[PDB]
């Protein structure tokens, strides 16, 4: 009877890629919001001008005003600073904390009932910021990070074996880089565990390339970071809510005892559907995987205690 | 540039459903062939008349003459007799041997370079008949069986857990019913082994329903067999070839030592691509599983002995 | 968020083909309903078993009970009888009248706010039956006819010129066969009026093939009627509503003054969106075209005059 | 069976948007080429990392080496300089003539059987440069311009009427801005000529906005130009060739008598298929349209007369 509404805060490469992925799925009308005058308006009109050629019926508009986001079903935060050389990890956390706080207060006011998906680095912590500033219940606040790590690892496995991208699957817990918990046991090619298809040496190498995945694209582009794959990872989450798909994906979810952790967001396997985070799946981990998850959890917990 | 050509022999519900699944993928022009005058012509013109509405550019024609199939990249055999009341195992094998022989001789004459996909039951046996009558090298001859059993098992799991159909995966070896070799270890939900999510008793029931899956659709329809999901399973195999996808799928493939068997077709994991069966994947089986495969193989081998 | 619900009454070739086209669009969960025990259950389960292979997340179920249709956003009626040996013209219509009335009373009870789409022939008359039995307002009741005639005409033109099915467009008014009002002036190939690309005699022969298009498939199949293209045309209408697309399509709509007619369904150009028939567009017609539309309307009133209203 | 191969020269926003639209169609393996080290490599690997999530089987790679384009079925040239404050039409022609010449010499060497699609401004002139430098026959060289102008016009009409983007169609002849030939008679909504649905003043306004559409996006973005829609327009042309769709589209094509002109590229309606430009359709023009097309032709011919090739 009426199409749902998605607002994307940050009309940069990742925000505009997300709008592109969502337009082709015909899942919602889209509002692109950004502080820079003219930019979201132009990307929005440009994308909508592809509609007659590409077949899709969705309206894409741009604003510099959070009021344009009123009555959104899903709001995606793609805005944030990247770490400049001569900038502490704490300086990144403090800058992005202020960015995510201000965006969340504005969007939670214009869409009190929204689902909130965060991308801003560092992701597990920026999800906590969004959670506490919005006042939304836990099922309505989440972050993209595990789907992107998973997507890169699947890509490297598929190219290494030369098999279909559709047939390679991987669950990854934790965050990006050193906070990541790859799971070879939860990594399959057409149902076949990857440990049967690649030697340990090659799996460890592909795991290292996954940990360094975002940095590898930053090195090749030289200015700016990845946008196609992060856009796609977010588009999957938006669509899993709007079409009630009950996807089983790794997402940054608020924990209240799962994996022995309370009071933090971590990258965990969830059922994602029309009521948002519908279930957190607690899977079997080795002592080593549990200890890696716990260490990543401890780092997130002590970063939170330093937030304004 | 010219679109590839696929011929479908048997324009019953299954052949037509396959034509439908192939048309929407925009993967080839499609020729439907059948002995029944008017039927392939009428179904072909109907499906093609959907093109302006559904937006695909595919030409679909019907014929009663195997000449219409000349120069096909792929030919799919869906034709065969229903096992009628009081008809023995051996009578069906004998009727369908003659049907498959006559069709294969004709399609091999008009498309000496084609890939051949068989659906006719009993499927592992009919694959052998088509292979010997065609004279085609083993990489060009294969049967659809495992993808359909895999699909039904995945459906039942997805509905049991109420999760996305996209996120449940299962490898099944062997043929339908009693010759089927389910692999719980090779069955996952979002990378999570299904043994962590469903009790043994439930998994066993879902396996029994999968063995019985074709008969179940038969009992409900009362006349005729499944067509939608057999159609979709065949469409995946046709597309895997035409688009060089290198899909990792269970398909009936000619063995010369793989899984300790020679001189028969069995349901095994393959890499399916632009050169047909490009690899047979040899996976870890338990003693029980290897024995169940050995039994399925012996049964196939004795059927082949009786007939020519 | 919850996916919308579509019920299809009639689980024959066209009902099942419609379910298939809807499933690949991922637009709704689908309930198939038929009187024949097992059939809708069997077709639904088979189609849903394609879902892990084909990538779609929708639940398809079947029932012999109209209660399974409760709370449908869209209900599509595909059931109806074809003319038999020894059966009169007026008997066929009376039999379809009964079938549509019984279905409509059951589906309007279980989904009082639904949009209702009718396929049953004779299509404009059966829409009027559905409209009166349902008590639904006029924006919520409509029939599929013109899209299928448009699609056939477009397919014949595209095959004649050897051009993309995507770049041939045709607006067709009225019903099937003799009730159809084809409009060569509103028929285009990438924006080029088809009268610049095909001479008069060819256009007349492609119009004739379109008028006879349904009977052509019937002659070839020998038992049963077309199902792929009627299925596609209905799926386009169901989607136009559920995703509020505001499609500009020929559908059977209830007229209250449009084209000088009031009190009947006729095939006309509409804006079809999430509030159903949002607008009936009144296009420029020649005197002959207007007279052809008036005679098609008159044959609708001739058919209704014999029905137990 | 092997997937076809498309190379894209220029891995800026437009080249990258093109690769995205092509990846989703699953139509070809893609190679991005650019002079800037790391950039095509990064965009390629980023796009290909979306594949497991979006369900496409296409390999996307990036190179600074033209040799990586060897054996392409289609090569798309998206590279070129934009007009900066204080450079004449002549400066732009000579700069872009130098860029397209160096690109065409390389890509024509590595793929002597390729179809060449040009984006580089000014488009009709830059197509003649690619045609002359490649030595390819006329069916194998073409430019994207009319599809983008049509798409913008169709977008403005659809949003003015609040109707489906799928049901608004427009053929546009000639090039961008003042060279554009809008055709209200070849512009329809669900088959209805747009002159029946909008007053002439509003049409005239949507035409002015179309002539200016390129500059409008540049004003809003402030750095850089449109990329999504130009990307989609080029993707439609690439797909038309690789799947032999025989689409009926406005493209820049080499004329040898058509529309009264020889020895130039102009924006004309073509059938685009597996053999590139398979036909040029000669449509009915009013005196004013014929005169505007002739003036633009004379202008293009004069610009060609001053180039060395």
């Amino acid at each position: 009877m009426k199409r749902p509404k998605v607002s994307i805060v940050g009309a940069g490469n990742t925000g505009a890629a997300l709008a592109h992925w969502l337009a082709i799925k015909q899942v919602a009308d889209i509002v692109l919001v950004d502080v820079v005058e003219g930019m979201p308006q132009g990307k929005a009109l440009d994308l909508m001008q592809s509609a007659p050629v590409e077949g899709f019926d969705v309206v894409i508009t741009g604003s510099n005003d959070y009021a344009a986001t009123a009555g959104s079903d899903v709001v995606v935060i793609t805005a944030g600073a990247a770490r400049k050389p001569g900038m502490s990890r704490d300086d990144l956390v403090n800058i992005n904390t202020g960015i995510v706080r201000e965006i969340t207060a504005q969007v939670a006011r214009y869409s009190p009932d929204a689902y909130l998906i965060v991308l801003t680095n560092p992701l597990d912590v920026m999800c906590y910021v969004a959670y506490k500033v919005s006042g939304f219940p836990k099922h309505r606040v989440m972050g993209q990070s595990g789907i992107l790590d998973s997507a890169r690892f699947r890509t490297f496995i598929a190219r290494e074996l030369n098999v279909s991208f559709e047939d390679v699957h991987a669950l990854v817990l934790g965050g990006h880089g050193d906070s990541m918990v790859p799971l070879p046991r939860y990594t399959h090619v057409g149902g076949i565990p990857v440990t049967q298809l690649l030697p340990k040496e090659k799996i460890d190498e592909l795991v290292r390339r996954t940990r360094d995945g975002g940095a590898e694209i930053v090195r090749l582009l030289k200015t700016g970071s990845a946008f196609f794959a992060p856009g796609a990872a977010m588009a999957e989450m938006v669509e899993a809510i709007l079409r009630d798909r009950k996807r089983v994906l790794p997402v940054s979810a608020y924990l209240e005892g799962e994996y022995g952790e309370s009071g933090i967001f971590m990258g965990v396997p969830v059922v994602l559907g029309g009521n948002g985070i519908e279930k957190i799946l607690e899977i079997e981990l080795t002592d080593e995987e549990r200890q890696a998850f716990a260490r990543s959890a401890a780092d997130v917990r002590q970063t939170l205690s330093k937030l304004d």
